[PDB]
């Protein structure tokens, strides 16, 4: 009964993303999704995500600013970023002590399926104390 | 055939695009795709397209160079550009749709582009 929150300003992309993941081997039960940060926060507070998947850059509220408040109130949540050209330098400057999981554009949907298998594992682990 | 030729670096974007196009309400005979400008041309020589839908900036061959080659081999191909802010700035007469793309807008441009081909195909 895990919820995943997929956030990305590009409908084309969340749809490609969902279309390419095999949810029937994963342990999710809910897939929420969000146009933007403000929009994902509204949703998270209604339905706490166990896992968050997001673009690093996003007008008017980065994925960093986003995970940031998400973690604020759900420390227990794993994050997977879909990261671009030099979003990598960026990730490292902002995170620090925390499980930087990312996937390099051009996204390969195999890589994204590991990060997900592993996220789930992490969350189950947190759920253990 | 009425072919659309979709050219994008990212599998998830082509997929999500194709997913979002009510190909019921258009004439396309064939959907074609094509991850870089060169694999594009490689296919356009063998299966001549009627519509080009493409990202402006790309690594090995950006929308712009590609689109120019296609328009040389197929004066009649109509082309749609996905752009988004960054490089709208880089400027007969092509259509484009600004990122983040909404399917509604692409869908419109596809119908307009197909109307243009049909209308003009009717040189019987």
């Amino acid at each position: 009964s895990l919820r995943i929150l997929i956030v990305d300003d590009e409908k084309l992309t969340r749809d490609g993303l969902i279309a390419n993941i095999n949810w029937k081997a994963l342990s999710f039960d809910q897939i929420d999704q969000a146009d933007d940060g403000i929009n994902a926060i509204q949703i998270a507070l209604k339905h706490p995500p166990n896992v968050l998947l997001t673009d690093v850059r996003m007008p008017r509220m980065d994925g960093i600013e986003l995970v940031d408040n998400i973690l604020k109130l759900y420390p227990d949540c794993s994050v997977i970023f879909m990261s671009g050209y030099s979003d990598k330098e960026y990730l490292k400057a902002a995170i620090k002590f925390r499980a930087i999981r990312y996937v390099e554009k051009p996204i390969d949907p195999s890589e994204i399926m590991d990060a997900l298998k592993q996220s789930i594992q992490t969350v189950l682990q947190h759920q253990a104390q």
